[PDB]
DNA sequence: AGCCTTTGACCAGCG
DNA sequence: TCGCTGGTCAAAGGC
C-alpha cells in the first residue's frame, strides 16, 4: 500500500478465525500503526489504521 | 551490522 | 479484586 511495516505481534481473535497481525510504521518518529485480518484466501477482510503518517511516502 | 518476522509472556482496561 | 481480551514487548532466529 506503498508505506514500509515492521510487524510487532500477532494475535487470534474472537469470532472471527483468522488471525491479526499488527504492523508499525517505520519512518522515523511517525506513530502510525495498522492491524490487519486476511482471509484464508489472503484477502484483506479487515483493515485498521491507528493514526496519520506526518511524512511523504518511499 | 542492521533490519525484519515469529513467538510467548506481560500490560491495561473494563465488566 | 479477578480475569478475560486485545494490544505490546523484546528475545531468539532468519535474512
Ligand atoms: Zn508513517
Amino acid at each position: 500500500d506503498g508505506y514500509n511495516w515492521r510487524k510487532y505481534g500477532q494475535k487470534q481473535v474472537k469470532g472471527s478465525e483468522n488471525p491479526r497481525s499488527y504492523y508499525k510504521c517505520t519512518f522515523p518518529n511517525c506513530p502510525t500503526k495498522k492491524k490487519v485480518e486476511r482471509s484464508l484466501e489472503g484477502q484483506i477482510t479487515e483493515i485498521v489504521y491507528k493514526g496519520s503518517h506526518n511524512h511523504p511516502k518511499p
